[PDB]
């Protein structure tokens, strides 16, 4: 039975199991390896990681070196057309309605469902994905194992519940703290039972907040505990260099966490296999801002 995907840019129909899967945007390529998908091409987002697989999602290589595009000056249409895939997993890849008539000339091309021709909703992709390639049982049970870990810290942690949080990016935009707007990206927070402080809901730009430097202090300071997604040292120390960062209650009654580099790309993935290692090694971090 073929499997017909609706999406965006109207149908793809997918005649049985693909055997060569270009994976064209960000993070595919943690769903479709959960469900033993092994792209022959991976597409590089950040991190500078080998084959753009983080370590979460290497050992379902098992060893294979797919070809790694990247998206620096738009997507790579000849170089996708020379590996010749079967199925090409563009969901995360800024599709739009000329480069998906492009990929579509190639094979078979899953693009977007919706408004979000990047950094669409989590579980969407991983369902899509799930039906692409014909594992969706299999990957409905990783959405689930994903919710239980987190729940399970709720459990485990019933005084953090209603606890404020924000989850920042780790660096600071042309002098501005930029936050995470509650949505999709902070679900995972809420299912442990922190709350999104709304501090940061006047600052909206799209799904981000993007705070005025003369409000950065009073932001901050709406917290009990700041997610930031620091991806080095180097990260960690500009921000608290930072007058305002610096001056802040944050700072002062030490609220912050800053992430490692691995920590950072899990949140940054939001994938079936990248979320468990938010799971395992978030809440230690949180247990030592807010007590157990």
């Amino acid at each position: 039975h073929a499997v017909t995907i609706t999406h965006l840019f109207g149908q793809t129909v997918i005649k049985e199991p693909p055997k060569r899967v270009v994976s064209a945007g960000y993070t595919e390529q943690d769903d479709l390896l959960a469900v033993d998908v092994v792209p022959i091409a991976v597409t590089d987002w950040f991190g500078d990681q080998p084959f753009a697989v983080w370590p979460w999602a290497a050992p379902k290589l098992g060893g294979a070196r797919p070809a790694v595009l990247n998206l620096d000056n738009g997507i790579q249409i000849d170089r996708i057309a020379a590996l010749k895939p079967d199925l090409i997993v563009a969901i995360n890849a800024g599709v739009d309605a000329d480069t998906y008539q492009q990929l579509s000339a190639i094979a078979p091309t899953v693009a977007q469902s919706g408004g979000d021709a990047f950094f669409e909703p989590w579980k969407d992709q991983a369902r899509s994905i799930g039906q692409a390639v014909f594992a969706a049982d299999r990957m409905r049970s990783l959405i689930e194992a994903v919710d239980q870990k987190f729940a399970a810290v709720a459990q485990r942690h019933p005084r953090w519940r209603g606890k404020k949080a924000l989850l920042l990016q780790g660096r600071l935009w042309q002098g501005n703290v930029v936050a995470t707007l509650a949505g999709w990206r902070t679900d995972f927070l809420n299912d442990m039972g922190l709350v999104i402080a709304d501090s940061i809901k006047p600052f909206a730009v799209d799904q981000r907040g993007v705070i005025p430097r003369d409000h950065i202090k009073a932001v901050l300071d709406a917290a009990d505990v700041l997610i930031w997604m620091t991806e080095s040292p180097e990260d960690e120390k500009a921000l608290l260099a930072d007058p305002e960062i610096a001056a802040s209650q944050a700072t002062a009654q030490r609220r912050h966490i800053f992430t490692s580099k691995e920590q950072a790309g899990a949140i940054a993935f939001s994938s079936v296999l990248s979320y468990p290692v938010v799971a395992e090694q978030l809440p230690p971090q949180i247990s030592q801002i807010l007590g157990a």
